[PDB]
């Protein structure tokens, strides 16, 4: 299963970790990808999870935005996991580098209830501009679910368990 994680809580744990490397190794039922509405995987997680897949995620999200329409900031859909995992969960945290309410981080984060068990960067943060140690506070104040945190940054993921009430 999931290895060299710190406990955080009673069901969030986190890891200094490429989310790639992670979801290789691991292969989890479920990757939760830090989506934007229209599922275009360009960057940050998103465009690494993608390129991962040899770009099949977007070819997938694409078909999926033909058929649906954009995602809800807030909210999410599951797709295949491809070479990372059984599941992709692709969940839009607010952006608040695009004036997107911070108070949606906590919506985003409810998607992962829907889940046993998951494989998770921190909603918003990142290209997405939230704070990270206030995503790490809503993910253990809003999971309920199994959430296994890889934070890329060993700065960050320092600040992060140092910081963590
Ligand atoms: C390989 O690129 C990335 C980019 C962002 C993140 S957040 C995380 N935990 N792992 C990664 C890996």
């Amino acid at each position: 299963s999931f290895s060299g994680y710190l406990k955080l809580t009673d069901n969030v744990y986190i890891k200094n970790a490429d989310i790639v490397e992670e979801a290789k190794k691991v292969k989890p039922t479920v990757v939760v990808n830090a989506a934007n509405v229209y599922l275009k995987h360009g960057g940050g997680v998103a465009g690494a999870l993608n390129k991962a897949t040899n770009n099949a995620m977007q070819v997938e999200s694409d078909d999926y935005i033909a058929t649906n329409g954009p995602l809800k900031v807030g909210g999410s859909c599951v797709l295949s996991g491809h070479n990372l995992a059984k599941h992709c969960l692709h969940v839009v945290g607010p952006n608040v580098n695009k004036g997107e309410d911070i108070q949606l981080l906590k919506s985003a984060y409810e998607n992962f209830n829907q889940h046993e068990v998951l494989l998770a960067p921190l909603l918003s943060a990142g290209i997405f501009g939230a704070d990270p140690i206030h995503s790490l506070r809503v993910c253990v104040d809003t999971v309920r679910t199994n959430v296994y945190l890889a934070v890329f940054d060993k700065n960050l993921y320092d600040k992060l368990v140092s910081s963590f009430l």
